[PDB]
């Protein structure tokens, strides 16, 4: 049976946090963070559902200083649903949303070992004939001593319209 | 010597995360989250510094659906600097920022056991003669099973201008 796509709600916050946590690899925010996103940012976020389980999430916001830029924060797809095109469908759903009107750039950061995200963003640009630019973003050394976190290179997609 | 107040930067992200973590009580987001706030949201955030240490932080954003409302996310003051008026000075600094122009409401959520925040927001409204309204916000049951998190009642301050 099919995968369903919708805007999240504050009450999804806990299941979103579970998804992110079960991924193992991703930077995990507080459950409250996911509720706020469900509440205040849900016009520019996306959930994927299959047989009533959350199997995908994208969080994004429009940059407050430069609202023509959408920043994509997290992309998560459950293990059990890899390689079925879900990340690509979320991102495409998201850019179709009415709250993405007037956006001319996508901006995001992709960790070295996140190869799905690298593929998603480069492929999105390539399939739509939009420029993509990759530069130094945040360095590993900006992260706290206890952990060992990777670099977060910056990806800018565009200009385009909408 | 005095406490200094400024907008944060992406490179403060790690020290902000340390402050939040050392507080013990607060919902801790990922270091990356604090960097994004330093980067994309810093016009509506605030740092407090004393003898080059971070001793206070406020995070906020303008609601994307209702940009006349500022939502205040986290308020943190280091243990060692309680009861010296820092939270009040941050919040007052923040509302003076040029990116708070045209704001007519403050909205936030305060946990039951966070008595400093309760005092800050109720006192801010009372000192400025602005209405304050308190209602049910997020319930404890919306949080994940493993933890035991409290309610987050909603505080709305206003209308006012600016
Ligand atoms: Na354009
Ligand atoms: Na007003």
């Amino acid at each position: 049976t099919e995968v369903v796509y919708r805007r999240p709600e504050a009450r999804d916050g806990t299941r979103v946090w579970e998804l992110i946590r079960d991924t193992g690899s991703l930077d995990l925010n507080s459950p409250y963070c996911y509720m706020l996103l469900g509440d205040y940012f849900n016009d520019t976020c996306m959930i994927a559902e299959h047989e009533g389980d959350i199997v995908g999430f994208i969080s994004a916001f429009r940059s407050p200083r430069n609202p023509e830029t959408l920043f994509v924060w997290q992309v998560a797809v459950a293990s059990s649903h890899r390689r079925q095109g879900i990340a690509k469908a979320m991102l495409t759903g998201l850019m179709n949303q009415k709250a993405c009107h007037g956006v001319r750039f996508i901006e995001t950061t992709v960790s070295p070992s996140n190869m799905a995200s690298r593929r998603l963003f480069l492929g999105y640009a390539e399939e739509k004939s939009i420029p993509s630019t990759v530069t130094v973003g945040y360095g590993a050394e900006m992260f706290p001593d206890g952990t060992t976190h990777e670099d977060e290179p910056l990806f800018v997609i565009g200009p385009f319209f909408n």
